[PDB]
């Protein structure tokens, strides 16, 4: 009924949308992994009379439900999707997207990691993102590679028309007390990568983490703090 939806409010399999700004929504879904249930976020950005999707809804059935929710709530076709790293909360559902006519994209790094781990593989490679600090335009967003953090391939997304920073899994919510799933992380580089985000996007007004509640720029400093303490 208006607040940002939380893990216990979303049954696994359904998707909620949350209006972030004009032409910008987050999508929220839940999934089971290793016997626990987790929420996860993605982004939808209006691109004229089409939509750009950032990240799947963490699985094939969730991603089908995402498409149905977009049709109900927004009613514009999703034409392109970008996955921000290779884990299943970002690429799981790419095969559903590809069968619904969505062109799927990811960096070459993400595509290689997805293939090696047996996850779904976006069709198209995003060049121009291989060095930390690189940025490219993709429709109504900028894609930015901050360096290794949550994963070596993680991308962040900025919506310049709205000053919305989608940090993906490189950014944690303010309530986080640990650095999430660190299986493929670089805890030593992560603060430096967050510092690159802070320097590149100082006018961000909303910051969206990969999991949990949006806030403002404080999410970035909080992330650096929880990662430094996890490393210790
Ligand atoms: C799908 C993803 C995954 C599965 C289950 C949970 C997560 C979380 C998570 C956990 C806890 C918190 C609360 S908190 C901040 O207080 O800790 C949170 F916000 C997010 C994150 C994240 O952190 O992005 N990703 C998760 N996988 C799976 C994985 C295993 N893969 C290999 O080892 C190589 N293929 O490596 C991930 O990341
Ligand atoms: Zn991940
Ligand atoms: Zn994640």
């Amino acid at each position: 009924s208006g607040e940002y939806p939380t893990v216990n409010e979303i049954p696994v399999g359904e998707v909620r949308l949350y209006q972030i700004a004009d032409g910008v929504w987050s999508h929220i879904a839940t999934q089971s992994f290793d016997g626990a249930v987790y929420p996860s976020n993605g982004l939808i950005v209006r691109d004229g009379d089409e939509l750009l999707l950032i990240d799947t809804a963490w699985g094939a059935k969730n991603t089908a439900a995402l498409l149905a929710e977009i049709e109900k709530q927004i009613g514009l076709p999703v034409t392109r999707a970008v996955s921000t790293h290779f884990h299943d909360d970002r690429v799981g559902g790419v095969d559903v997207l590809r069968a619904a006519g969505v062109a799927t994209y990811a960096s070459p790094s993400t595509r290689r990691l997805a293939e090696a781990e047996g996850n779904e593989i976006p069709t198209h490679s995003l060049e121009g993102l291989s060095s930390s600090g690189d940025a490219v335009r993709f429709g109504p967003v900028e894609l930015f590679y901050p360096g290794a953090a949550h994963s070596t391939d993680n991308l962040v997304v900025y919506v310049p028309s709205a000053n919305v920073l989608y940090g993906g899994c490189a950014v944690h919510e303010l309530s986080s007390t640990s650095a999430g799933n660190v299986a493929d992380a670089d805890l030593a580089e992560w603060p430096t990568s967050v510092e690159r985000i802070q320097k590149h996007y100082p006018e961000a007004e909303v910051v969206i983490p990969g999991h949990g509640l949006p806030g403002g720029l404080d999410l970035l400093q909080h992330t650096a703090n929880v990662v430094k303490a996890h490393k210790n």
